[PDB]
């Protein structure tokens, strides 16, 4: 069938490539300007094919269908849109118009971390199992009904680049090429997102990855690695903005004192600079082991190269 591809980076390239290669004619792909001249890998492979590229900087203004980038959407004659990593609301004008409607991705158990960085949330939460979600867009923002949906196990020290590259990003591709597939049969169900269980939370950014020294080591842990790489768990220690990455729960060793000792504004007990990285105490005073550090304008140390 004709496919509109409405997404980014190197999952919608992915996307882009599965279904091009299932025989799908991909009939246009609309993804976000260049930065910087960087050229978004969607468009890259797409130009390269001969397949009509778009760079629509928005798709809506004054909480109205911008007509001219409809009307352009509408000329590719799609009779599906697809969705992979689409980081902006598409107005139903847009969602409607092909005959099979439009799919989306969503790397969350649906209506579980409904928003736009639900891996984070995955994580941050402390969730045994995640997965994704393919639904059919509809009015509202990430509530569409369910076509399909696939679980994996949440290991205790993922963070949201692991996950995702093990699980949520190849067997989403897959998923993404399933769910066209069964489109094309006629056999794509609608399944309607359950009440109970339904979440939603912020975007998460720099500013709100702060860390809260106040809860028990397993949390902290979460919360870093919630937000490891993107956008990077935060703490001020000496007057500096310095961010956590690679964090593991840690039973021994214990203390042992052997590391050298840092105070940390507001934690419950000085952390420890050790052979194998930044050793931090939750208020339970159970230890969480950071192995990697980064300073505002600089590149990742090692947590045990803090003092050095
Ligand atoms: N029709 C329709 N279109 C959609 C979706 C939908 O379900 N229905 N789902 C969208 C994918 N899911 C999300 C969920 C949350 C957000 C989000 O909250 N974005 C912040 C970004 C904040 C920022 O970057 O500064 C915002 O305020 O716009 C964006 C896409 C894709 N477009």
């Amino acid at each position: 069938m004709k496919i509109a591809v409405i997404g980014q980076s190197l999952f919608g390239q992915e996307v882009y490539k599965e279904l091009k290669n299932e025989g799908h004619m991909i009939v246009g792909v609309f993804t976000i300007p260049d930065k910087d001249g960087k050229v978004d890998p969607l468009a890259i492979e797409a130009e390269k094919d001969g397949v009509p590229v778009f760079k629509f900087p928005r798709w809506r203004l004054k909480g109205k269908a911008i007509t001219e980038v409809v009307d352009q959407y509408k000329a590719v004659g799609a009779e599906l849109n697809v969705l992979p990593f689409c980081s902006q609301f598409i107005p139903m004008e847009v969602i409607d118009h092909p005959k099979h409607g439009s799919i989306i991705y969503h790397p969350s158990l649906l209506p579980r971390h409904r928003g736009a960085s639900a891996i984070n949330w995955t994580l941050i939460h402390g969730d045994k199992k995640g997965g994704f979600t393919v639904f059919w867009a509809d009015d509202g923002l990430d509530t569409g009904p369910i076509l399909l949906q696939r679980e994996c196990d949440v290991e205790p020290n993922d963070n949201v680049n692991s996950i995702y590259k093990r699980f949520l990003f190849p067997e989403g591709v897959k998923g993404m090429v399933e769910a066209v597939r069964l489109i094309a049969t006629g056999k794509a169900p609608r399944i309607k997102q359950p009440e109970e269980g339904a979440t939603y939370e912020c975007i998460q950014k720099k500013e709100n990855s702060k860390i809260d020294w106040n809860q028990p080591a397993e949390a902290i842990h979460n919360w870093i690695r919630g937000n490891d790489r993107v956008p990077g768990a935060w703490a001020e220690i000496d007057g500096k903005s310095v961010s956590f990455y690679g964090s593991t729960l840690l039973e021994n060793d214990h203390f042992s004192s052997n590391g050298q000792p840092l105070e940390i504004p507001g934690a419950s007990r000085a952390a420890l600079v050790t052979k194998n990285g930044l050793v931090l105490f939750g208020n339970d005073g159970k230890m969480l082991l950071v192995k990697n550090l980064q300073f505002e304008d600089g590149k990742m140390i090692p947590g045990s190269q803090y003092f050095k």
